[PDB]
């Protein structure tokens, strides 16, 4: 009904997710669709490994202040296997929880094709045919235990990943510049759309 | 028919809303639902009070300088008296109005008790099943006369309150750093959503 | 069905705005009707002139730091001459093109009158007599190139223009301050939502 407009991990679910280590996070992403876009809330609490509690005075460097959280589908809208989210509560929406069996089709849920393409290139193109790099792209913060003292960089990208010949993904891109210490990343929710791939 | 969708106050709201004294601001508010989740706009225009003229020169504090606005609902999602916002014209959507008659049933409105559950602030080990205090929180800015140099750091909590025996609470968090010389507390419009409680 | 559910740009537009010169950039504009809500997704990518790529080492003065795009409507909510966008394929969906015929009424679409009004002269006496011109307005930051270290300030604005007596009006004002060397105007997708005028 409304149910097979939404396809999300659960509003509250187990360690689903690998940032550093095989399920050592919570993502809770939900994708609804209003028409022609997917409205979408997103969340990440890590609950062990690298970035369960951040402290980049004891670890400074680029890899204990970056990661990203990766969604690669084949041509139907399927996870794929090197996905960070697992596919076992990934399904359509019913009543707080997902459908008994695995989809089928999600393809309405995808990030479009043509407003997100996978590549764009503009070295000789004509200004006409040029294409937007940034379009594919929501650049704002999430905020570590709700605190507005603790922001970190969150980039969205659509069809931006290449990785097991994926067709459609969506990227969470996470890095900070402050020097955290002792602090959980347990982020802030973030309303986010795009531009919905057509069905059929 | 498609109002059913929409509980919202009024487009253009009377004095209806609570920040330092009764009835001293016009918070509009109005949720959609998008299914699984609910789409919101909120505006606060402060109309008279402490709010309303913010001179932090002449009044330096802490408590100048920040505030907070409350929706407290029961179970059934209608409105509690602790609230800061007045129930007489919070409503579902009859045209550019609401219907005359106060709602006996909102709870498909309310933010979804799983997503966003209460937490007895206690110390607690084990953090691989600690429920999140960050996922029930929004952080963003809204900007003052809608101009970018004079921002506030606004907090959205979900199921924060313990006032009133409520089931579900909108806690709207406003602060700010900065020292404002004679600027009405008068909001640019902020986009929102989150996961909605189901029903019958 | 659900396609007279979004008025759009489409997904992957032809040059369709002039920002400085006819047809110099493209405007993609996603309008989709959830329930009483607009939720809008919105990107520019400029291919020529003066925003084609921005040296603000070269150029240093204001005109070359800020410019906005204006659409401009009238009561049945169809676009006008003075309007940044060429109104020739801006219409309701069909499939991920576009339907046969131009677009008639979309007065569904438009921003609302009560919510947005035209400033007139404001006073403290408090009968109803206030206006906020803020509540018509939202302000965020988008990047350019998806770059984080590349924002440009933004507010949204409806029913504020005046230009070729239109009823109904959106505005994308930009504006930065950080010099920007050989950088083309490629903005970072922007989600926001907006009360709709009620349709009859």
């Amino acid at each position: 009904e409304n149910d097979r407009r939404t396809l999300w991990t659960t509003p509250d679910p187990e360690a689903n997710c690998k940032v550093s280590e095989e399920k050592d996070s919570k993502l809770t992403l939900v994708l609804t669709k209003c028409g022609s876009q997917i409205l979408a809330s997103v969340s990440l609490l890590v609950v062990k490994g690298k970035f369960a509690n951040i402290n980049n005075k004891t670890n400074p460097g680029e890899d204990y202040k970056k990661f990203s959280v990766k969604l690669l589908f084949d041509a139907n809208g399927k996870l794929l296997t090197g996905s960070s989210l697992d596919g076992n509560y990934w399904n359509y929406k019913n009543k707080d929880s997902v459908i008994g069996s695995p989809y089928e089709n999600a393809v309405p849920f995808m990030p479009n094709s043509t407003a997100y393409p996978k590549i764009i290139n503009n070295g000789t193109a004509n200004p006409e045919d040029k294409k937007s790099a940034a379009k594919k792209t929501i650049v704002t913060n999430v905020y570590l235990g709700g605190d507005a003292a603790k922001p970190v960089a969150t980039t969205i990208s659509f069809n931006k990943e290449t990785e097991s010949n994926c067709v459609y993904s969506i990227t969470f891109d996470f890095a900070w510049n402050k020097t955290y210490k002792n602090v959980p990343f347990d982020s802030s929710s973030l309303t986010f759309s795009y531009i919905a791939q057509d069905a059929e």
